[PDB]
């Protein structure tokens, strides 16, 4: 089952995302049980806004919002909910909502997989444009939401994400 | 594995469906095997239909024809084969075919994931269109079938669903 | 899990098979992980070009090359990558790459599915042009691979696929 | 633009069809403005049924019912609304909703061998042939038609003629 | 061809809309060139957002901007760029970025029955005029508008009539 | 009315290309045909393999086989058979099957700025440089080509300028 998923190859380098939500993907916000392993839907996005990349989460790992780090994987093609995908690390997005920080990383797929992203080796090689895309999203997705609100803080480099990785997963244990 | 999703939160009111067949989609009908929690491919249908709302089950329930309590969920988007979503109980459409008795329930998504559905409190507060739609569709999916047939005998209340649910979750212990 | 789906029903007149690929899907390919049962993006095909059919495995096999025997099913419409499919064994496509030999079955749905291939009892019976579109895949499909190549050598009956699953089979145990 | 599109190279063996609606599309019915030639929307479907094959009309004809006749076409994927395909006929499909014919007709070999050996209507798929009937019968139900049965090559091919004569 | 469209059966109760982009599809903004009547790519949308509605223009008409009345058409299923659909007005949404204003129109009837019962503004669904809002309020970020509000179907049909006769 | 859209704004730097097949969709070759302006179903191709990229031709231009320019579009979606994007020359692959070139172009500045980068053949990804070469290298297979090279934007523009005289 997905719950069985290794957090990756070599952490914080080599590592697998449990994809959750594909990009350019219906409104539905998916989510798996922590439980079950099963693919649940969390709710229907009421903003007319789209995923700019997939998201999914490292599996064995916890931070401190409880719950496991997610990352945000620009891939080709959209990949399949519930999928798993072995990329690498090199950013993060920081930001705060109603509950308090936040942050996400960035992850491309790994060589193995692909060579188009080997020249993306930190958060300053992703094209701007996607950047921007990812933070407006962010910061508009839960707009028709209230009581949710998220102010971006910034970007941090591989180093931080890197960081993140090994933090939770030792604290996983 | 799909096979631990639990019956629902808090039956009848609160219940989980476990999709097997999509909205909209292509004539495939799957089903998830209750041994593996696998989705198998039943059949691809013969008649050039599509299902008019998700259709699933509710797991951990039995009823009178020896399976779990079959539901019919309609949505904004159409939902991944295999995810589960969480919804209430509306009421329930009454058939026969050439093995006997027939009952399918129809339930509208959970406020939590969205209050498109919140005025729909009973069968009567669905779009008549919709009703006629899915009344139309379970008469004649099965028509190329030879030795299959359907009759539809007419719609119930939410109490009447509720009451399914609840016999059935018992039964099923 | 899809880890405990039988090989199939009646070996090797009657199989599952187990798809990780859909028909013409975009250019990822996925696989299943043998540890997990989950699904893994394997990686992203180099080439513009798609599979002809679905391809998958039979479970509980064990071929030579030390994995399970895989099969190409054509259907009318694409199957959902890990879902399970009920068919019977019409022949073997023979080749030879840079590992050594291979050999792929193609097995046509069963009769309980469809009665549209009740008619392709043999290698034989398939349309011509489905055929040269496989062999001119696999003797494509990884050219833009560095170190990998594909040379077909030819089809074999239904007698020589159901040859293969049985040997494989045994060999699993 | 679509509306100076000739009835075919070879009326009635080989003819053009202009395509309104594609095969397993949404249930939205359109159908080609024949004063703008643009594609106009006739309307949403009530059933939750699809078209099993591409449907349009050969134009440059008139039918009976003052309408160019319409054909189905099947096709290895769906075509685009307002796409022209060269085809040859093989069969029509009668019924009674007055009098109403579809004709069938296949791919122009030029396009693909893939139906080459289709040349009548008991050549089609019996499966087909009864999801195009079912289809015809059962589509309009929550708005009538009565399957009648399948004519020959020879038939579609008369039907061809007389509204393309009739249409000069 | 598109060009010769009219601006609608009976306005401004029944209008045609030429629709440009379809809801919920792929951040293309795509436009009919005025002149030829073809379907140009006016830009790719940078932002992570779709169009909740079909949006078009109804042929004929000439708002102060230079541009024929712009309007917004939810449907059951996305429409294909480049087809007509019959509606009725139903309201305005108004905003500033000069002065704009984007209607909204819903199937005539004689499509679908589905929204009979939406004859205002007021009718429509709060989430829907709720997500209109945002995006015409937030798709232009990463290149800017204000939503003023709604006005009913009375303000619709006065903007549609004044722009019709002003295009003449 | 596609047949009166213009070669482009500024040739051979600012070129409007007529899209007739999409990036990444069914086999299905369409061709629009030159008299009525109309989307021909010119064949499905046999092969498993889908076009790298949008591919059309810029109108008003006469190459030496009688055809338009043809040109390969990368954009970040598929764009709609039949719509007309707004480009510049970046490079021209040559091959023989006679001699045979197709010219590619990415979307104008006007459009998006994903591609101000590529000013360049050489500046274009390797990887889609190298499925381009492959793709028409082996989709004939099963009805042939031979890539000779790739060439630079004047090259390219040399190519739009001739064929544009020539058409006149």
């Amino acid at each position: 089952s997905l719950l069985n998923v290794p957090a990756g190859k070599d952490l914080p380098e080599d590592i697998y995302v449990v994809i959750e939500i594909p990009a350019n993907a219906d409104p539905i916000k998916y989510e798996i049980d922590k439980e079950s392993g099963a693919l649940f839907v969390d709710r229907f996005m009421s903003t007319a806004m789209f995923y700019p990349c997939n998201y999914g989460y490292i599996n064995h790992t916890l931070s401190l919002d409880g719950d496991p780090v997610d990352v945000l994987v620009p891939t080709p093609y959209p990949l399949q909910p519930g999928s798993v995908i072995r990329c690498r690390p090199v950013g993060v997005l920081k930001m705060t909502d109603e509950a308090g920080e936040d942050a996400k990383l960035v992850a491309v797929p790994h060589s193995k997989l692909s060579k188009e992203y080997d020249h993306i080796k930190d958060v300053n090689d992703l094209p701007e444009l996607l950047k921007a895309q990812i933070a407006h999203f962010f910061e508009h997705y839960k707009d028709l939401e209230k009581g949710k609100w998220v102010k971006v803080e910034g970007w941090e480099n591989a180093e931080a994400a890197k960081a993140e990785i090994v933090a939770s997963f030792e604290r996983a244990k």
